[PDB]
């Protein structure tokens, strides 16, 4: 009955008390060193047996007692790699890290505790995983969807995943000949996240992938305005609605919880000049699976 790829989902094969134990294979800091704070790309083993599609998450179980004397819960990440992985032999899944480090108002250094775990694992050390998890990101059935996606820092994951198997991969069953808009918001250029394998994409494909960057740091609308996700939305404005009419037209959204106020800023004007209420057709769209958000 449903409209997206759930075909023999596999949910919580994994669980958090008796996870997978696999093995990095490789981990690149992806980001330049002069950006805000650093993003990790990372290869894990799974020997074909977390039988995950794309859009879904893997938990990872730190390793070290906490502060209290007890096993770490664990944190979810959404899968960067496609169905296949990132060497095609369906033996590896891959995440896309960013290194929690901020300085509280007591005035110390705080490290969270799993993605630095993640950014510093190395070659070879093991790495305890769990799930798959997640139904709500899931890609089309449909293979002449449009498909726009928004996504800020490592929000790119899930559509990473969607997009190789997308432009990247050849399979039977599916040949992607849509439209898939990728809009990805982040503060400098430097803070660009596989940039290259999109541009490739774009160039491959320039009849089904569209591809806008929002670099709020560096770039300015004609109104001199900071280029968040949505400022940059905001220039597709009755483009990117006319679509939203549309039934065939499924939006993802994943990042950042606060990147979903501005959107539904630019929202309201496009909804209110064909005169609706955009709160209201939002959820006219989520109950017909077409609006999809996933932020953290
Ligand atoms: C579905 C889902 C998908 C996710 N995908 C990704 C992903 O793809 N990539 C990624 O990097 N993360 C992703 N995350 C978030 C990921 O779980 C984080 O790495 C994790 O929540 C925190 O990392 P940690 O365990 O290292 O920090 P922790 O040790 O758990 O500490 C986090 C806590 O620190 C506090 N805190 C955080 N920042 C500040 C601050 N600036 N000032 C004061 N206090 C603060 C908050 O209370 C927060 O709960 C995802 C989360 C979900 C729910």
């Amino acid at each position: 009955h449903s409209k997206k790829q759930d075909e023999n989902i596999v949910v919580n094969k994994f669980k958090p008390k008796e996870p997978y134990v696999g093995r990095c294979l490789l981990n690149t800091k992806i980001t330049g060193d002069d950006a805000p704070g650093e993003t990790w790309h990372m290869v894990f083993s799974t020997e074909g047996e977390v039988p995950y599609r794309e859009g879904q998450s893997i938990g990872i179980v730190p390793d070290g007692i906490d502060k209290n004397g007890k096993p770490h819960k664990l944190r979810l990440y959404s899968i960067a790699s496609s169905a296949i992985g990132d060497f095609g032999d369906s033996k590896t899944v891959s995440l896309c890290v960013k290194r929690l480090v901020y300085t509280n108002d007591a005035g110390e250094v705080v490290k969270g505790v799993c993605s630095n775990f993640l950014c510093d694992l190395k070659p070879g050390s093991e790495v305890k995983i769990t799930g798959p998890v997640g139904k709500e990101m899931l890609m089309p059935k449909d293979p002449n969807a449009t498909v726009i996606m928004l996504g800020t820092g490592t929000g790119i994951a899930p559509f990473r995943s969607f997009l190789w198997k997308m432009f990247f991969e050849k399979h039977e069953d599916y040949q992607f000949n849509g439209l898939a808009w990728l809009f990805l918001g982040v503060p400098t250029s430097s803070s660009l996240l596989y940039k290259e394998e999109f541009e490739k994409m774009k160039e491959k494909a320039p009849e089904n992938f569209r591809l806008d960057f929002a670099v709020s740091r560096e770039q300015v609308n004609d109104k001199g305005e900071k280029m968040y996700i949505q400022t940059r939305m905001a220039q597709y404005a009755e483009e990117l609605w006319e679509l939203l009419k549309k039934d065939n037209t499924f939006v993802y959204m994943c990042g950042v919880k606060g990147m979903e106020k501005g959107i539904d800023d630019i929202m309201v004007s496009l909804a209110a000049k064909d005169g609706i209420d955009w709160i209201e057709y939002k959820r006219t769209l989520k109950k017909a699976e077409q609006w999809n958000v996933e932020v953290y």
